[PDB]
Protein backbone atom coordinates (compact mmCIF):
# COMPACT_ATOMS: atom_id res chain seq x y z
CA UNK A 1 0.00 0.00 0.00
CA UNK A 2 2.74 3.01 1.34
CA UNK A 3 4.33 2.87 -2.21
CA UNK A 4 8.03 2.53 -2.64
CA UNK A 5 9.93 6.09 -2.62
CA UNK A 6 12.96 7.49 -4.00
CA UNK A 7 14.34 7.60 -0.75
CA UNK A 8 13.59 3.72 -0.09
CA UNK A 9 14.62 2.98 -3.40
CA UNK A 10 17.64 4.59 -2.89
CA UNK A 11 18.54 2.26 0.19
CA UNK A 12 17.23 -1.14 -1.05
CA UNK A 13 19.79 -0.31 -3.60
CA UNK A 14 22.94 0.42 -1.41
CA UNK A 15 21.45 -2.81 0.74
CA UNK A 16 21.85 -5.26 -2.40
CA UNK A 17 24.89 -3.59 -3.51
CA UNK A 18 25.95 -4.24 0.02
CA UNK A 19 24.32 -7.78 0.45
CA UNK A 20 26.33 -8.78 -2.98
CA UNK A 21 29.73 -7.28 -1.72
CA UNK A 22 29.30 -9.28 2.03
CA UNK A 23 29.58 -12.34 -0.34
CA UNK A 24 33.29 -11.76 -0.85
CA UNK A 25 35.50 -11.08 2.10
CA UNK A 26 39.25 -10.91 0.61
CA UNK A 27 39.87 -11.01 -3.53
CA UNK A 28 42.55 -10.36 -6.30
CA UNK A 29 42.04 -8.77 -9.44
CA UNK A 30 44.04 -7.94 -12.36
CA UNK A 31 42.80 -4.79 -14.13
CA UNK A 32 42.61 -2.37 -17.18
CA UNK A 33 42.40 1.29 -16.24
CA UNK A 34 41.48 4.16 -18.29
CA UNK A 35 41.93 7.91 -17.36
CA UNK A 36 39.91 10.60 -19.12
CA UNK A 37 41.09 14.67 -18.35
CA UNK A 38 37.24 16.03 -18.41
CA UNK A 39 37.07 16.83 -22.03
CA UNK A 40 37.02 12.87 -22.94
CA UNK A 41 40.88 12.90 -24.16
CA UNK A 42 42.16 9.46 -23.10
CA UNK A 43 44.92 10.80 -20.65
CA UNK A 44 45.81 7.20 -19.74
CA UNK A 45 45.37 3.49 -20.07
CA UNK A 46 47.30 0.25 -18.06
CA UNK A 47 47.03 -2.67 -16.37
CA UNK A 48 47.30 -3.28 -12.40
CA UNK A 49 45.74 -5.12 -9.69
CA UNK A 50 43.90 -4.43 -6.85
CA UNK A 51 43.95 -6.76 -3.86
CA UNK A 52 40.90 -6.11 -0.67
CA UNK A 53 40.23 -7.47 2.64
CA UNK A 54 36.75 -6.33 3.94
CA UNK A 55 36.54 -6.28 7.76
CA UNK A 56 35.31 -8.79 9.96
CA UNK A 57 32.07 -8.31 11.73
CA UNK A 58 31.93 -7.81 15.38
CA UNK A 59 31.80 -10.93 17.96
CA UNK A 60 30.78 -11.02 21.44
CA UNK A 61 29.67 -13.65 23.96
CA UNK A 62 28.19 -12.97 27.37
CA UNK A 63 27.60 -15.11 30.08
CA UNK A 64 24.30 -14.07 32.49
CA UNK A 65 23.83 -14.83 36.17
CA UNK A 66 21.59 -17.78 35.71
CA UNK A 67 24.14 -19.02 33.73
CA UNK A 68 22.51 -18.87 29.80
CA UNK A 69 24.38 -17.32 26.95
CA UNK A 70 24.01 -14.74 24.32
CA UNK A 71 26.50 -15.22 21.31
CA UNK A 72 26.87 -13.01 18.78
CA UNK A 73 28.85 -13.75 15.33
CA UNK A 74 27.51 -9.90 13.79
CA UNK A 75 24.86 -11.80 12.16
CA UNK A 76 22.94 -14.16 14.28
CA UNK A 77 22.24 -13.57 17.83
CA UNK A 78 22.29 -17.15 19.90
CA UNK A 79 20.85 -17.25 23.07
CA UNK A 80 21.12 -20.81 25.05
CA UNK A 81 19.56 -21.82 28.52
CA UNK A 82 22.18 -25.09 29.17
CA UNK A 83 19.76 -26.10 32.45
CA UNK A 84 16.79 -26.64 30.28
CA UNK A 85 18.50 -27.25 26.76
CA UNK A 86 16.87 -24.26 24.71
CA UNK A 87 18.04 -22.47 22.26
CA UNK A 88 16.68 -19.56 20.35
CA UNK A 89 18.09 -18.24 17.03
CA UNK A 90 17.45 -14.78 15.08
CA UNK A 91 19.21 -12.72 12.47
CA UNK A 92 20.44 -9.54 14.55
CA UNK A 93 19.15 -7.12 11.98
CA UNK A 94 15.82 -8.57 13.73
CA UNK A 95 16.93 -8.99 17.19
CA UNK A 96 15.90 -6.83 19.96
CA UNK A 97 16.91 -5.98 23.16
CA UNK A 98 20.88 -6.31 24.20
CA UNK A 99 21.91 -2.96 22.21
CA UNK A 100 24.24 -1.94 24.74
CA UNK A 101 25.97 -5.48 24.09
CA UNK A 102 25.95 -4.43 20.37
CA UNK A 103 27.30 -0.74 20.39
CA UNK A 104 30.35 -1.43 22.46
CA UNK A 105 31.39 -4.55 20.29
CA UNK A 106 30.76 -2.58 17.36
CA UNK A 107 31.93 0.71 18.27
CA UNK A 108 31.41 1.96 14.63
CA UNK A 109 30.33 6.18 14.48
CA UNK A 110 27.56 5.65 12.45
CA UNK A 111 25.86 3.88 15.77
CA UNK A 112 27.28 6.47 17.74
CA UNK A 113 25.78 9.62 15.57
CA UNK A 114 22.16 7.85 16.62
CA UNK A 115 22.43 9.69 19.66
CA UNK A 116 22.76 12.59 21.87
CA UNK A 117 26.03 12.24 23.14
CA UNK A 118 27.55 14.11 26.39
CA UNK A 119 30.17 13.87 28.24
CA UNK A 120 31.66 14.34 31.24
CA UNK A 121 35.59 13.01 31.93
CA UNK A 122 35.27 9.16 31.32
CA UNK A 123 31.07 9.33 31.44
CA UNK A 124 29.22 9.27 28.78
CA UNK A 125 25.48 9.97 28.70
CA UNK A 126 23.63 8.99 25.31
CA UNK A 127 20.08 9.60 24.22
CA UNK A 128 18.58 8.52 21.23
CA UNK A 129 18.14 10.91 18.44
CA UNK A 130 14.96 9.09 16.93
CA UNK A 131 13.00 8.91 20.31
CA UNK A 132 10.84 5.31 19.05
CA UNK A 133 11.74 3.75 22.21
CA UNK A 134 14.73 1.36 21.49
CA UNK A 135 16.77 2.19 23.80
CA UNK A 136 15.53 5.47 26.11
CA UNK A 137 18.99 5.71 27.97
CA UNK A 138 22.52 4.78 27.93
CA UNK A 139 25.58 5.56 29.87
CA UNK A 140 28.60 4.05 29.78
CA UNK A 141 32.19 4.73 31.47
CA UNK A 142 34.99 4.50 29.37
CA UNK A 143 39.02 5.15 30.62
CA UNK A 144 41.55 6.94 27.92
CA UNK A 145 42.78 3.99 27.70
CA UNK A 146 39.35 2.66 26.39
CA UNK A 147 38.59 0.37 28.98
CA UNK A 148 34.88 -0.06 29.65
CA UNK A 149 34.21 0.23 33.86
CA UNK A 150 30.57 0.21 34.09
CA UNK A 151 27.26 0.81 31.66
CA UNK A 152 23.75 1.26 32.40
CA UNK A 153 20.74 0.78 29.84
CA UNK A 154 17.00 1.90 30.23
CA UNK A 155 14.31 -0.07 27.92
CA UNK A 156 11.31 1.73 26.54
CA UNK A 157 9.33 0.27 29.32
CA UNK A 158 11.64 1.64 32.15
CA UNK A 159 13.62 -1.62 32.52
CA UNK A 160 17.14 -0.27 34.16
CA UNK A 161 20.27 -2.42 33.23
CA UNK A 162 23.55 -2.22 35.20
CA UNK A 163 26.86 -3.18 35.15
CA UNK A 164 29.72 -3.12 36.68
CA UNK A 165 33.16 -4.59 34.88
CA UNK A 166 35.88 -5.79 36.76
CA UNK A 167 39.17 -8.11 35.85
CA UNK A 168 39.32 -6.49 32.41
CA UNK A 169 41.34 -8.96 30.34
CA UNK A 170 42.38 -7.14 27.24
CA UNK A 171 44.38 -9.72 24.73
CA UNK A 172 43.02 -11.66 21.93
CA UNK A 173 40.38 -14.73 22.01
CA UNK A 174 39.41 -17.35 20.08
CA UNK A 175 36.68 -17.09 17.10
CA UNK A 176 36.06 -20.50 17.39
CA UNK A 177 34.02 -19.68 21.35
CA UNK A 178 32.42 -16.55 19.03
CA UNK A 179 30.43 -19.49 16.83
CA UNK A 180 27.69 -21.27 18.23
CA UNK A 181 26.29 -24.73 17.07
CA UNK A 182 23.24 -26.45 19.19
CA UNK A 183 25.01 -29.12 21.17
CA UNK A 184 23.43 -32.37 20.91
CA UNK A 185 19.92 -32.68 22.71
CA UNK A 186 19.37 -28.78 22.81
CA UNK A 187 15.98 -27.79 21.09
CA UNK A 188 16.50 -25.08 18.54
CA UNK A 189 13.85 -22.37 17.89
CA UNK A 190 15.08 -20.99 14.51
CA UNK A 191 13.73 -17.95 13.87
CA UNK A 192 15.72 -17.23 11.10
CA UNK A 193 13.25 -16.81 8.23
CA UNK B 1 29.71 19.09 21.34
CA UNK B 2 27.74 15.68 20.93
CA UNK B 3 30.15 15.10 17.60
CA UNK B 4 33.30 15.74 19.95
CA UNK B 5 31.75 13.27 22.47
CA UNK B 6 30.76 10.66 20.15
CA UNK B 7 34.44 10.93 18.48
CA UNK B 8 36.66 10.66 21.73
CA UNK B 9 34.26 7.80 22.71
CA UNK B 10 35.12 6.12 19.60
CA UNK B 11 38.57 6.70 19.40
CA UNK B 12 39.12 5.18 23.62
CA UNK B 13 37.18 2.42 22.28
CA UNK B 14 39.19 2.13 18.88
CA UNK B 15 41.98 1.51 21.37
CA UNK B 16 41.18 -2.04 22.22
CA UNK B 17 39.88 -4.35 20.02
CA UNK B 18 39.26 -7.53 22.32
CA UNK B 19 38.57 -8.17 25.74
CA UNK B 20 37.36 -10.02 28.58
CA UNK B 21 35.62 -8.43 31.95
CA UNK B 22 33.56 -10.17 34.48
CA UNK B 23 30.32 -7.72 35.48
CA UNK B 24 28.02 -8.05 38.44
CA UNK B 25 24.53 -6.93 36.73
CA UNK B 26 21.30 -5.33 38.72
CA UNK B 27 18.08 -5.05 36.68
CA UNK B 28 15.09 -2.89 38.31
CA UNK B 29 11.44 -1.99 37.02
CA UNK B 30 10.29 1.09 36.26
CA UNK B 31 9.19 1.84 39.82
CA UNK B 32 13.24 0.61 40.93
CA UNK B 33 11.94 -3.23 42.10
CA UNK B 34 15.39 -5.53 42.30
CA UNK B 35 14.26 -7.52 39.86
CA UNK B 36 18.18 -9.29 39.41
CA UNK B 37 21.57 -9.31 40.44
CA UNK B 38 24.58 -11.58 39.81
CA UNK B 39 27.40 -11.40 37.92
CA UNK B 40 28.40 -13.29 34.85
CA UNK B 41 30.79 -12.77 31.64
CA UNK B 42 31.48 -10.90 29.22
CA UNK B 43 33.59 -11.40 25.50
CA UNK B 44 33.75 -9.15 22.81
CA UNK B 45 36.14 -8.74 19.75
CA UNK B 46 35.87 -5.57 17.67
CA UNK B 47 35.74 -5.15 13.71
CA UNK B 48 39.65 -4.80 12.29
CA UNK B 49 39.75 -1.93 9.81
CA UNK B 50 39.50 -2.94 5.94
CA UNK B 51 42.62 -3.32 3.72
CA UNK B 52 43.38 -2.97 0.33
CA UNK B 53 47.04 -3.04 -1.88
CA UNK B 54 47.06 -1.68 -5.39
CA UNK B 55 49.28 -1.68 -7.71
CA UNK B 56 49.28 1.32 -10.75
CA UNK B 57 50.07 1.11 -14.62
CA UNK B 58 53.22 2.48 -13.89
CA UNK B 59 53.92 0.19 -11.21
CA UNK B 60 53.76 2.44 -7.88
CA UNK B 61 51.67 0.96 -5.26
CA UNK B 62 48.78 1.92 -2.91
CA UNK B 63 49.12 0.26 -0.10
CA UNK B 64 46.11 0.59 3.33
CA UNK B 65 45.70 -0.44 6.62
CA UNK B 66 42.66 1.61 7.52
CA UNK B 67 44.34 3.88 9.69
CA UNK B 68 47.42 4.80 6.97
CA UNK B 69 47.61 5.15 3.20
CA UNK B 70 50.90 4.41 1.50
CA UNK B 71 52.08 5.48 -1.02
CA UNK B 72 55.77 4.20 -2.53
CA UNK B 73 57.26 4.36 -5.94
CA UNK B 74 60.27 1.83 -6.11
CA UNK B 75 61.31 3.06 -9.34
CA UNK B 76 62.14 6.48 -7.51
CA UNK B 77 62.39 4.81 -4.30
CA UNK B 78 60.04 7.57 -2.73
CA UNK B 79 57.47 6.80 -0.01
CA UNK B 80 54.57 8.97 1.08
CA UNK B 81 52.47 8.46 4.48
CA UNK B 82 49.19 10.24 4.91
CA UNK B 83 46.56 9.04 7.76
CA UNK B 84 43.79 8.03 5.67
CA UNK B 85 41.34 10.63 7.30
CA UNK B 86 43.58 13.46 5.88
CA UNK B 87 43.75 11.25 2.03
CA UNK B 88 42.72 12.60 -1.17
CA UNK B 89 40.88 10.56 -4.16
CA UNK B 90 41.27 6.53 -3.95
CA UNK B 91 37.46 6.91 -2.59
CA UNK B 92 36.19 4.28 -4.94
CA UNK B 93 38.90 1.16 -3.60
CA UNK B 94 38.11 2.74 0.39
CA UNK B 95 34.35 2.00 -0.60
CA UNK B 96 35.06 -1.38 -2.53
CA UNK B 97 37.16 -2.48 0.61
CA UNK B 98 35.04 -1.20 3.35
CA UNK B 99 31.50 -2.12 2.21
CA UNK B 100 29.67 -0.29 4.66
CA UNK B 101 26.01 0.50 4.96
CA UNK B 102 26.99 3.78 6.31
CA UNK B 103 29.57 4.50 3.63
CA UNK B 104 26.81 3.43 0.93
CA UNK B 105 23.92 5.74 2.34
CA UNK B 106 25.93 8.79 1.55
CA UNK B 107 25.07 8.58 -1.88
CA UNK B 108 21.87 8.21 -4.25
CA UNK B 109 21.78 5.05 -5.11
CA UNK B 110 20.32 3.66 -8.24
CA UNK B 111 20.20 -0.01 -9.58
CA UNK B 112 19.79 -2.24 -12.75
CA UNK B 113 20.26 -5.29 -12.49
CA UNK B 114 24.48 -6.00 -11.63
CA UNK B 115 24.66 -2.25 -12.33
CA UNK B 116 24.79 0.31 -9.85
CA UNK B 117 25.00 4.22 -10.21
CA UNK B 118 25.64 6.51 -7.22
CA UNK B 119 25.78 10.64 -6.58
CA UNK B 120 26.72 11.90 -3.24
CA UNK B 121 24.24 13.18 -1.06
CA UNK B 122 26.70 15.80 0.17
CA UNK B 123 27.60 17.32 -2.71
CA UNK B 124 30.48 19.07 -1.12
CA UNK B 125 32.58 15.46 -1.66
CA UNK B 126 35.98 13.62 -3.31
CA UNK B 127 33.48 12.08 -6.05
CA UNK B 128 31.32 13.89 -8.91
CA UNK B 129 30.01 10.11 -9.39
CA UNK B 130 30.96 6.57 -8.82
CA UNK B 131 29.21 3.65 -11.22
CA UNK B 132 30.02 -0.22 -10.38
CA UNK B 133 28.78 -3.23 -11.91
CA UNK B 134 28.71 -6.17 -9.14
CA UNK B 135 27.06 -9.92 -9.81
CA UNK B 136 24.84 -11.52 -7.47
CA UNK B 137 27.69 -13.50 -6.20
CA UNK B 138 29.62 -10.31 -5.41
CA UNK B 139 32.32 -10.10 -7.52
CA UNK B 140 33.22 -6.63 -8.94
CA UNK B 141 33.12 -6.96 -12.98
CA UNK B 142 33.56 -2.64 -13.47
CA UNK B 143 33.31 0.51 -12.17
CA UNK B 144 34.33 4.03 -12.62
CA UNK B 145 34.62 7.42 -10.74
CA UNK B 146 34.40 11.19 -11.88
CA UNK B 147 36.43 13.45 -9.43
CA UNK B 148 35.70 16.95 -8.58
CA UNK B 149 37.63 18.25 -11.46
CA UNK B 150 35.50 16.57 -14.14
CA UNK B 151 37.93 13.48 -14.52
CA UNK B 152 37.19 10.46 -15.12
CA UNK B 153 38.51 6.93 -14.61
CA UNK B 154 37.23 3.22 -15.52
CA UNK B 155 38.52 0.32 -14.26
CA UNK B 156 37.62 -3.01 -16.31
CA UNK B 157 38.68 -5.90 -13.81
CA UNK B 158 39.03 -9.95 -14.45
CA UNK B 159 40.97 -12.56 -12.62
CA UNK B 160 38.66 -12.19 -9.78
CA UNK B 161 40.06 -14.53 -7.57
CA UNK B 162 38.18 -14.99 -4.25
CA UNK B 163 39.91 -16.83 -0.96
CA UNK B 164 42.53 -16.10 1.56
CA UNK B 165 45.49 -13.47 0.95
CA UNK B 166 48.56 -13.08 2.28
CA UNK B 167 48.50 -10.03 5.01
CA UNK B 168 52.31 -9.77 3.82
CA UNK B 169 50.18 -7.39 1.29
CA UNK B 170 48.66 -5.09 3.43
CA UNK B 171 51.56 -4.20 6.08
CA UNK B 172 53.76 -1.60 4.54
CA UNK B 173 57.35 -0.83 6.11
CA UNK B 174 59.19 1.41 4.24
CA UNK B 175 62.34 -0.28 2.26
CA UNK B 176 65.76 0.32 3.72
CA UNK B 177 66.99 2.56 1.02
CA UNK B 178 63.60 4.56 0.09
CA UNK B 179 63.06 8.10 1.67
CA UNK B 180 60.15 8.69 3.26
CA UNK B 181 58.16 11.58 3.53
CA UNK B 182 55.73 10.91 6.61
CA UNK B 183 52.95 13.24 6.53
CA UNK B 184 51.00 11.82 9.53
CA UNK B 185 50.75 14.47 12.47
Amino acid sequence: LVPRGSHMASMDAASDLKSRLDKVSSFHASFTQKVTDGSGAAVQEGQGDLWVKRPNLENWHMTQPDESILVSDGKTLWFYNPFVEQATATWLKDATGNTPFMLIARNQSSDWQQYNIKQNGDDFVLTPKASNGNLKQFTINVGRDGTIHQFSAVEQDDQRSSYQLKSQQNGAVDAAKFTFTPPQGVTVDDQRK
